[PDB]
């Protein structure tokens, strides 16, 4: 089941990417850019997945080390998404945005380093992740917001939306992480597979598909 | 053998490299970005083969020249920035689309990796994607990438299309080696890939560099 | 004691972190991402000093102990203090993000050559640190010549400001390399505790010092 559930993972996160590349030859003035991330993002992610789907991605608590290479690459490319929602038609904070990326990094280095640990060691590593979690969602919610503000009532809708969103499923993840086989061992280890296929097909084509259509549809 | 080859490498991509440099000190209107390239390119690939020259960057595994694709993740991306550059040379860059070759070529390294670590149908699946991959960069350079060149006039392009095809040429010669050699059908003996990949990137990059460096100065003014 | 002088550290780290947060909110001229910079350099060494104290980022190879969270740190923290020193010069004119990146890719090799000599034994160990210090004598090279050079280009009082953190940079990066020749990853003329302690004191002059006078210096322009 484990292994079939990531090949079907894979062929939705390549479906979303030639979606993505679609809306990117009438693009409706979003930049190039915000279609490269929103294909970078599922691809990846899909090939991540599909390593885990073949039996590689992992070793045996079986740690699914193949999420975190995934997470790597694909979770501050969502914040450098929402960063450039937050500024589109305005100037660029790249400071603001490299920020999150820094956090971000810094956040799925802690939990791949709680997974290889033990005790009190894992839960130390495990808060300090969750303490760059909510240091994202103060930026989210507030400098990140105020620019979304400053580029007009339309904007500043759509990236509240999109800000909520992201930040509804972001909490999800150390939510389930703390409750499976990696943290406390009170979900079984399929009901975490499931929640760890399920979150990220909205947090990476949800996520782009509302993000891209409300960014069009200020065209 | 194996270690003297690697040697020999090193030794030809630290002379490509100091070779660069003296170019850099009298530019000729080429910016100092193509110039950084053109010298990381072969430093990097010259330490890689140093590793392997000193019996270190190798696992039995089969024998897998990992210190290879610590090479390529960077000198590739690297090659192809190098190729965008001559494409924008005199006009305005994109760096979206030289960001869209260097995830591609990141992505195409890494499933070579994973292919070399992988048995039997595996193998093929990453080697298959990593193959995909080098299509999608072919057509970007021979579609988009050479009209941001055309745009750029009549020399530049002309210069472009002979770098982008001198590229093409050698890039498809890496997966066919590797598929004929011991990480794949294991048709061709360890030594003669090993000199494939020896001599196949003292073209690819110094080589390559030296068409391109060339190339770009001769459309300097005065 | 090992353990608690790595505690100390990340502490130290931490509240370094928390000054140059404070020192952002009324940043008198200096722009983000100089405070950014400034954050990241001590939160990430912290957290690669903590994975020490908790016992992780160290394991035993060839009897003796590899600190390899060291070069963890130092691979981040490194580059971003030469981006750093290169902001500092460019103050007030154009960037040369060339030069930076130049710096960046010298630095980043450097400490990969000082992780792969602390894997190595004999002759092989000597190679890579010897690489590496010539990847440091190639900074200092460009912190002393083109850096300065820029600095000077940003007028008297920039390039006073400039002269100073390139002279505090410069002589606790030296000592980094000595240090490592004489401990145990090299000659191992010195005990393991004076290196932990070096390896602890040096740290803290070179991320939350090096900061404080870098930042200080530019917040008096205002
Ligand atoms: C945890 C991994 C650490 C990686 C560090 C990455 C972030 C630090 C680097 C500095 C980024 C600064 C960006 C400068 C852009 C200025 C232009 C602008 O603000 O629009
Ligand atoms: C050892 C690993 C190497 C990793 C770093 C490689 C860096 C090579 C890339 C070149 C960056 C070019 C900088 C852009 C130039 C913009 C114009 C300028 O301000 O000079
Ligand atoms: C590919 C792109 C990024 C995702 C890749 C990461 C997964 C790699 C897993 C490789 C482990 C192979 C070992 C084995 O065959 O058991
Ligand atoms: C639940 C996680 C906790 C934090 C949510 C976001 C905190 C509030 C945002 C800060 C608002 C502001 O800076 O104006
Ligand atoms: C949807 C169906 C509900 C199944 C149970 C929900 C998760 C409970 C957690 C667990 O028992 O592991
Ligand atoms: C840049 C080059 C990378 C070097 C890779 C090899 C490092 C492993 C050597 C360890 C050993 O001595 O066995
Ligand atoms: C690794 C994943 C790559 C995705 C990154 C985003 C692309 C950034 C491109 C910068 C845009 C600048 C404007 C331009 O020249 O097109
Ligand atoms: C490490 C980072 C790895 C990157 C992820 C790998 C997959 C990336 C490929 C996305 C590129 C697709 C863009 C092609 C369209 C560009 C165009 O229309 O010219
Ligand atoms: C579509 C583009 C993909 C092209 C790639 C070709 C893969 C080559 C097939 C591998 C040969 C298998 C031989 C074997 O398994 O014995
Ligand atoms: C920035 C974060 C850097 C942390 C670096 C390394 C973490 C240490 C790896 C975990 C080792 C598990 C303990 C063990 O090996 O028994
Ligand atoms: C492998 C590890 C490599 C990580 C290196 C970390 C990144 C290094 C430094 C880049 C900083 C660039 C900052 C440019 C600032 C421009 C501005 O402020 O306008
Ligand atoms: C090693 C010490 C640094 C030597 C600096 C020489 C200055 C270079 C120059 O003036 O261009
Ligand atoms: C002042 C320099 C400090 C170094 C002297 C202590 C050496 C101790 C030792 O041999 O372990
Ligand atoms: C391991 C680190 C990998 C980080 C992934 C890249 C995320 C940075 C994206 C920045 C995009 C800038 C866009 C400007 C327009
Ligand atoms: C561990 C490395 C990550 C730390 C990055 C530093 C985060 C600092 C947040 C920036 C604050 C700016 C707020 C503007 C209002
Ligand atoms: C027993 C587990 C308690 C862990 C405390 C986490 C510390 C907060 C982050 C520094
Ligand atoms: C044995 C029980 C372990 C549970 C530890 C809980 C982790 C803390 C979650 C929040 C992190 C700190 C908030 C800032
Ligand atoms: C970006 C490529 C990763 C660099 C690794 C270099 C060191 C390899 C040592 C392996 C043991
Ligand atoms: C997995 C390791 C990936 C590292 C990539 C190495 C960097 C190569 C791509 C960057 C090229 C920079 C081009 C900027 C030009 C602007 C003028
Ligand atoms: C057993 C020894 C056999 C070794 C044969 C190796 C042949 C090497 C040819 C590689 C082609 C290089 C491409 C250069 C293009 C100009
Ligand atoms: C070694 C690869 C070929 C180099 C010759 C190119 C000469 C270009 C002169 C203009
Ligand atoms: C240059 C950074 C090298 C440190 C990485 C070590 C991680 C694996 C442990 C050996
Ligand atoms: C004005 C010429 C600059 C030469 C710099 C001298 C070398 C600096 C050495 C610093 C290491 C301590
Ligand atoms: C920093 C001065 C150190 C002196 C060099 C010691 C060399 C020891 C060789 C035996
Ligand atoms: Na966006
Ligand atoms: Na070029
Ligand atoms: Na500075």
């Amino acid at each position: 089941m484990i292994s079939i559930l990531h090949y079907g993972y894979s062929f939705i996160m390549l479906l979303g990417a030639l979606y993505f590349y679609l809306l990117s030859k009438d693009p409706k003035g979003v930049p190039a850019s915000e279609y490269l991330i929103a294909m970078v993002i599922p691809l990846w992610s899909g090939a991540a997945y599909l390593s885990i789907a073949l039996g590689q991605g992992l070793f045996q608590t079986t740690i699914y080390y193949a999420r975190y290479i995934d997470w790597v690459i694909s979770t501050p490319l969502l914040l450098a998404a929402l960063a450039l929602t937050a500024m589109f038609g305005g100037k660029k904070n790249l400071t603001l945005l490299f920020s999150l990326v820094a956090l971000d990094v810094f956040m799925i280095i802690t939990g791949f380093v709680a997974d290889l640990s033990i005790g009190t060691t894992k839960y130390i590593w495990y808060s300090l992740g969750v303490i760059a979690l909510i240091i994202i969602l103060v930026i989210t919610f507030g400098p990140l917001r105020r620019i979304a503000l400053s580029n007009g009532t339309r904007l500043a809708r759509h990236y509240t939306r999109v800000a909520i969103y992201l930040s509804a499923l972001w909490v999800c993840y150390p939510t389930a992480w703390l409750l499976g086989p990696s943290g406390l061992g009170l979900a079984q280890e399929l009901t975490e597979v499931l929640v760890f296929i399920i979150l990220p097909i909205f947090s990476k084509v949800g996520f782009s598909i509302v993000d891209l259509h409300g960014l069009r549809k200020l065209h």
